[PDB]
DNA sequence: CATTAGA
DNA sequence: TCTAATG
């Protein structure tokens, strides 16, 4: 957590590189496992040698460990950090819609900057065109103070269209957080569950609501169960307009909400931890359900859930307010 | 890890 | 169809 820190950070750096700039999935994978196991090790790595005794700890990495050990740096590291191409990749990527493959392709074409991107919006797809267009706003945080004003409008039209809907704004937001990166709305309806053959319109109804009022401004992706978009709080009585925000609304079988909700609400550690417990408590948790464990090794059969409580009850735990779902 | 664009 | 990008 700190005694192995540099090694881990170097190593990760190392990894992320291969992965993006290069297409070295393996080396990349190689770095991460090492990064992983070195991270667990309970003592101070005093040399590649010692490190080397590890699993996944090859000669190539052990080598890198000495160089970092001996001199507070690493060339390859330094050389990469410098590399204008590589850098270019890492940057283009911040564009929403641009990922490794497109980064590399763009670079090769010579587009290495934000401006380059503009000059060639045509070589860009609708997702990326938007990612472009709100480059700033998308990197900006979301003040809870806004999360509250957004959430408020959202539940308002949800309810407006049909009183039967159930929306929940999951995430850290939900976990009390001072700010958030984007809003996650988990949606559900009774008239939609596990079997009941969809009702695409269920999703489409609301998206169209939000839009009709202007909360929705753009569509990154709209599928029959997951709409991915852009939204903005009405810019008041002037002088202050609102930054464009990333929103994600998703349909859910009324039969799977709470688990999903429970889940997406994290924290990643709270979940992991609760989940690990359900195992002892003879259970199985996962994004959509909770099944009872059968000694044969495994088992099935989705116990019924009506609230975040059921799932609690089931594993016989203390209901944890989302507030304290930190870990 | 599953859903969507796109070509 | 596959392949990429988000979460
Ligand atoms: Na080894
Ligand atoms: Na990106």
């Amino acid at each position: 957590e700190t005694l192995n820190g540099g090694i881990t950070d170097m190593l990760t750096e190392l990894a992320n590189f291969e992965k993006n700039v290069s297409q070295a999935i393996h080396k990349y994978n190689a770095y991460r496992k090492a990064a992983s196991v070195i991270a667990k090790y309970p003592h101070k790595i005093k040399s590649g040698a010692e490190a080397k005794k590890l699993p996944g700890v090859g000669t190539k990495i052990a080598e890198k460990i000495d160089e970092f050990l001996a001199t507070g740096k690493l060339r390859k590291l330094e050389k990469i950090r410098q590399d204008d191409t590589s850098s270019s990749i890492n940057f283009l990527t911040r564009v929403s819609g641009i990922g490794p493959s497109a980064a590399r392709k763009f670079v090769d074409e010579g587009i290495k900057t934000l401006e380059d991107l503009r000059k060639n919006e045509d070589k860009l797809n609708h997702h990326q065109r938007i990612g472009l267009k709100y480059f700033g706003d998308f990197e900006k945080r979301i003040p809870r103070e806004e999360m509250l004003q957004m959430q408020d409008i959202v539940l308002n039209e949800v309810k407006k269209v049909d009183s039967e809907y159930i929306a929940t704004v999951c995430g850290s937001f939900r976990r009390g957080a001072e700010s958030s990166g984007d809003m996650d709305v988990l949606l559900t309806h009774p008239s939609f569950t596990s079997e009941s053959t969809k009702q695409p319109k269920l999703l489409h109804q609301v998206v169209e609501q939000l839009q009709k009022v202007h909360f929705i401004t753009d569509t990154l992706s709209k599928g029959e169960t997951k709409f991915m978009g852009v939204c903005q709080l009405p810019s008041k009585n002037d002088e202050k307009e609102y930054p464009h925000r990333r929103i994600d609304i998703r349909l859910i079988p009324k039969d799977q909400y709470y688990c999903g909700v429970l889940y997406f609400t994290g924290s990643d550690i709270f979940n992991k931890n609760m989940r690990a417990h359900a195992l002892e408590k003879g259970f199985t948790i996962n994004e959509y359900t909770i099944r009872p464990l059968g000694v044969t090794g495994v088992a099935g059969e989705p116990l019924p859930v009506d609230s975040e409580k059921d799932i609690f009850d089931y594993i016989q735990w203390k209901y944890r307010e989302p507030k304290d779902r930190s870990e």
